């Protein structure tokens, strides 16, 4: 089997993207937050506090005629932007672009902490990072790529981001037309559930590439590119009176810079961010200083590829026994 679906960014700067879910019988079509770097299925549902629910879609489970309760379980899960939600467990047959899991955790949520609450537009997380990460208790539960993974044509999904624009994520092939060039595969850790790799180096608009590893996950879910201090130095220094803003919380810059282009290595391939990916807007509204979108690791201890990063790209998560990450060009 397989299934396509089209993903598209929440809002003008790309914050984050959503992919319409299939959840229960009839269908309840909520709109979740992929994310590569967690491991829970969850959802706003009937159980949420009704303070917290400002314009989500929720999920019924007692209009669905193949929900299950699934007895004594719960999940509480925290994001690295302090964000939180927790609730009970159901079974339920839960469907992406055409590929249908049976049995699927669908984690209902009773609290969701005020970021949540605040997007409107996001009603919930559908995790595929390691089903090692899942969250339920006293029975962790898998992942929906876990679950679909046997029946697949090939054990493999694809993130196809767009910038500005609507993309993609194929379960179970490869669409050798939605990229340019090969894809380069590269070794993957799952030491601490993540999809975590080793790029090889990165260069500055058109400076020599710097050779050097660079270990960090692939992360849907997160905005922005988090990266050494002094990589994250070594760009900003190219951009005319960009600053590191302790109040602001990261590098901003003058809204009328123009840029340059980040490199990152996959072995010997080279990714190209382009600079306009990098530009998060003003800082507030009518500000005209902006918000970088390449930002220092140093304070969270692990430097992640969010989606300033593999939104330049086609990216294979492989999940074959021994899984691997392939990135192209497109
Ligand atoms: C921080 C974080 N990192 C992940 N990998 S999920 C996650 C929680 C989250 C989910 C949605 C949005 C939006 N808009 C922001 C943060």
């Amino acid at each position: 089997s397989t299934g396509s679906a089209t993903t598209t960014p929440i809002d003008s700067l790309d914050d984050a993207y959503i992919t319409p879910v299939q959840i229960g019988t009839p269908a309840q079509t909520l709109n979740l937050d992929f994310d590569t770097g967690s491991s829970d299925l969850w959802v706003f549902s009937s159980e949420t506090t009704a303070s917290e629910v400002d314009g989500q879609t929720i999920y019924t489970p007692s209009k669905s005629t193949t929900a299950k309760l699934l007895s004594g379980a719960t999940w509480s899960i925290s994001y690295g932007d302090g964000s939180s939600s927790s609730g009970d467990v159901y079974t339920d047959t839960v469907s992406v672009g055409g590929l249908t899991v049976t049995g699927q955790a669908v984690e209902s949520a009773k609290k969701v902490s005020s970021s949540f609450t605040e997007d409107s537009t996001i009603d919930g997380l559908l995790g595929l990072a390691f089903s090692t990460l899942n969250t339920v208790s006293p029975t962790q539960q898998k992942t929906f790529f876990d679950n679909a993974k046997a029946s697949l044509d090939s054990p493999v999904f694809t993130a196809d981001l767009g910038y500005h624009a609507p993309g993609t994520y194929n379960f179970g092939f490869i669409d050798t037309t939605a990229y340019t060039g090969s894809i380069t595969y590269t070794a993957v850790s799952t030491k601490q559930g993540f999809w975590e790799w080793t790029s090889t180096g990165y260069a500055v608009g058109s400076g020599t590439f710097k050779s050097t590893s660079i270990d960090g996950i692939a992360d849907t879910g997160t905005t922005l590119l988090y990266l050494p201090a002094t990589v994250v130095s070594a760009y900003w220094a190219q951009v005319s009176g960009a600053k590191s803003s302790s109040s602001v919380g990261g590098y901003v810059f003058p809204c009328s810079a123009t840029l340059p282009s980040f490199t990152f290595g996959v072995g010997s391939a080279r990714i190209v961010i382009p600079g306009d990916y990098i530009d998060f807007g003003p800082i507030s509204t009518g500000s005209s200083s902006c918000f970088g979108g390449i930002q220092s690791s140093a304070g969270i201890g692990i430097n992640i590829f969010g989606d300033v990063a593999l939104k330049a790209a086609f990216v294979v998560f492989n999940g074959a026994t021994t899984p691997t990450l392939g990135f192209a060009s497109k």
